[PDB]
């Protein structure tokens, strides 16, 4: 998970959440 999380960084969700 850590790597998926590392390959994710829950800030991307918001970085696209706006678009």
């Amino acid at each position: 998970g850590e790597e998926e999380l590392a390959e994710k960084a829950p800030e991307f969700a918001r970085e696209l959440a706006n678009y």
